[PDB]
């Protein structure tokens, strides 16, 4: 009966992944899940944040969202990370996060949870790929199941098509209809995926 | 009611292979699917195959095991792949295959079933995670639903702790016990899994 | 005052790696290196090839390019590798090439080369990053000197940036400057390099 | 001049700092110029005061060095070492990492030569992904990658990583078949990087 727990951590400096986050948030919630959007902590110190205006404002306008903590990924039942790329990889940010789930990991509590991701970069084939498939490869260690969105809808195709997730290229400009309805398909369908797993268990 | 269908794929020159399938496939069965143990069509030149009389002889004694076809991963609900590595990806010989899987992949007819990967190498660093990071990425790009092992039972660290999917180091040998017992966990796991999908799913 | 050699080995079925290799071919030229280009060999069944006027069309448009072997490399001090994307990893006829160098590996003949690669997909985002990468991964099993472009002229930026290597969106219709520039800067600066790798070993 | 090489690695418990010494010393071996540097410890004080082995690893390199950005403009040869955290690298080394940015743009990491090595507990661990991850992100700067292959018997006889050194992290001391493997894979670096220099001088 419960609704499936869904929760997305996302990294955003700029504000592209925020604004991806969301979209996944509100695609979780009409598809029917029970969802926790949470940031993960910023790390860089201030006077290099006060370099960027945009990166300011940024932390300003996600000011009421709560952080990120492993509670969160106990608590869910299905997971998507969302980072920026940073040289192919995701940012130092989001690897301090993960590198936090040790204690849960031990536990053997993050096992058995859905799991995908979403990225974004400055450039179109700017390794972004690589930085869904780091993110995958850590969920792997875990024993996560994978729900990548593969061609699975014709939005796919019309956004670039990224079978290993969403992936955005950050220009400034607002999310395009094509990436939003990526976004939509992938958490969706995850929601999806994690409801019939949990029914068929219980 | 109905069992699981489970398809066991797998390429071997010499044997290793050969013997990690057939471990996958007995521990299917014990796990209550419906399995077909399957090899990857032999595509290379009988005068390079004919250097190798071990290679030679392997071949013989699968006479009787069927090749795979894309009839069989249609039928599947959940999917092993095992290929041994070959300067850390799969052989030609398991791309083939998948390169004959564009018509069902064009038709949404891979979604949604499970999949896991096995390989082997001669060295313990040679490729034994790459491989298998190559084999899930194509899995991606179906919309399947990935099931690696990851760290879920105890044999996975006798083993060589190899959260992606098995790994053995091809030396001639029999299969050490700890590998078998490593197939047989990712194996019974994702029976389980994709029992529970199915379940959920009606 | 040796040139450089520099062998471009590229599987095209409908004609954009073949476009690509061509480009990569001329800057090799103009870069002052001896250059061959060499096609991989075609394994498809006729009948499949048989049902695409592009690929049928392009079997022929290479038909006077010869045909890679081994010894191509043996002889090159510069690789290139191009082959479209399949499901995120590169065709088998890529790698059914790639597994014939066993041997001059095994003569330890393979090291020291330099080498860095190029792509393809339908997609902007359908796999090129990691099929360049699984294309490094191989060659690092080979001592190679992998030479990726990165961002080291401006045209990287216009053909989308690719750090790992030129990919390019496959659309039948021919090659934008940004890409043709791209596969430029890319052949131009390895050959450069490769130069003064040579020049400081004699 | 000699080959300019920065070996720049984390450590927690100590393996990462014993790898980074062999390869410095390497380094000097082969006529190099050598920097030995650490990156800066990023966890909280709380989490490394539950661990005997990391507070004393931090006492034991606090001589070392930190790694800055201008030690990567200064080398020419780089090595990267970090153990793994759920087969990718420390949190702590993308952290250096993503203060390349400066230099990434006015394009100061091309034509730099680069290997990495890493450390895990489990031999299939991420032994093999946390190298390739590292070597990405290096694809990213127009860096020369110089992966040791098999290009040396030692490679073999250390558990067969072309991509890099890779150490299972059980505690006790560097097994010498280990050590080996970093020093070829060193040796080999400097090697190629002094021709390549001397061959656009």
């Amino acid at each position: 009966t419960a609704p499936v727990k869904l929760a997305i951590v996302f990294y955003s400096s700029t504000g592209t992944g925020y604004a991806m986050a969301q979209e996944a948030a509100e695609a979780g919630r009409a598809a029917g899940a029970e969802v926790r959007l949470l940031k993960v902590r910023e790390t860089a110190p201030q006077d290099v944040i006060d370099g960027q205006d945009a990166w300011k404002a940024n932390i300003e306008a996600m000011k009421d969202v709560p952080e990120a903590t492993p509670a969160d990924l106990e608590w869910a039942e299905a997971i998507v990370f969302s980072s920026p790329t940073r040289f192919g990889g995701a940012t130092s940010q989001m690897r301090a996060f993960i590198d936090t789930l040790g204690g849960l990991w031990s536990s053997g509590k993050l096992a058995n949870k859905t799991f995908s991701a979403m990225t974004s970069a400055q450039n179109v084939n700017g390794g972004q790929e690589t930085t869904l498939q780091t993110l995958y490869m850590t969920a792997m260690h875990w024993g996560a199941v994978l729900t990548p969105p593969g061609y699975t809808d014709e939005v796919i195709f019309k956004s670039g098509g990224n079978p290993y997730g969403a992936s955005v290229t950050a220009n400034g400009q607002p999310l395009l209809e094509n990436d939003r309805a990526s976004i939509r398909h992938q958490v969706r369908r995850q929601v999806e995926l994690t409801a019939k797993l949990l029914e068929g268990g219980s």
